[PDB]
């Protein structure tokens, strides 16, 4: 209404600041406490309203506080397709769609004078407990099959590839079986302080990323078929890709919608 169009019943947030009651781990909020973000003494520093334009600002910077499988600091949402739970997630065959309206509100430069980079949307894989236990892994982590960056004035997309197409199932379940692709950039340059839309559409063996409802980048080869073994969740916000002292980003979200029809 007066605030950004985000359905808080389907997201958790993790921020850059340490949780005082859980040392070494970043503070997080899930439902229903996330609804209190604006009055949360910790979270409101990093996820807060701009009432002038009805956005939510995600502010992140190197804090030295991260999670076990996350390299950099973040102020970022994690999708919970079932309100209140983290273990209900979706396969590519079930599918999903995420639509967001963003702006890169402010960002630092690196020492070479080029802007720092920020990840604003992801699809993260997740192992089921049965898969985790089959391969004897300590947690349910799996690769980020999709990462969408703002990178030096372009929207850049990175996906994962299976390094050995003959890899057996138990090997394919490990992150070491997957590596990064070469990356693809949208043609339309996206300036700072400029609203733009992203749409991510996932279906069986297929992922499509759409910028400003014009250009699509489509992924629909063997790697997307092989990725079908995982469950997934969306992420959105500010996963800030620098540890250089003094760097930061602020990402605004005006609208964010996920569906699994």
């Amino acid at each position: 209404s007066k605030t950004a169009k985000i359905d808080w019943s389907h997201w958790t947030v993790t921020v850059p600041e340490e949780n005082p009651d859980k040392p070494g781990k970043p503070y997080s909020l899930g439902y229903p406490e996330i609804l209190n973000y604006a009055e949360d003494k910790i979270a409101s520093k990093y996820m807060y309203d701009d009432p002038k334009d009805k956005s939510v600002v995600f502010y992140a910077f190197p804090s030295g506080v991260t999670t076990a499988n996350t390299h950099y600091s973040r102020s970022e949402l994690r999708e919970t397709m079932e309100t209140g739970s983290n273990k209900v997630n979706w396969t590519f065959a079930k599918g999903g769609k995420m639509r967001g309206t963003y702006a890169i509100d402010d960002i630092s430069k690196e020492p070479d004078g080029k802007y720092s980079r920020v990840i604003i949307a992801q699809i993260h894989g997740v192992l089921t407990d049965e898969q985790r236990d089959l391969i004897g892994q300590k947690d349910n982590n799996a690769p980020p099959i999709l990462k969408v960056y703002w990178d030096k004035g372009k929207i850049r997309v990175k996906t994962k590839v299976l390094k050995d197409l003959n890899a057996p199932y138990k090997e394919m379940l490990s992150e070491h079986a997957w590596g990064g692709d070469e990356g693809r950039n949208f043609k339309e340059k996206i300036d700072l302080n400029t609203r733009f839309t992203l749409e991510v559409k996932v279906s069986d063996g297929r992922m499509e990323v759409i910028l400003n409802d014009t250009e699509s980048l489509v992924y629909d080869d063997i790697h997307m078929k092989k990725w079908g073994i995982f469950e997934n969740y969306f992420k959105a916000g500010n996963y800030f890709q620098s540890k250089t002292p003094g760097t930061f980003a602020k990402v605004k979200i005006y609208s964010l919608q996920v569906t699994h029809l």
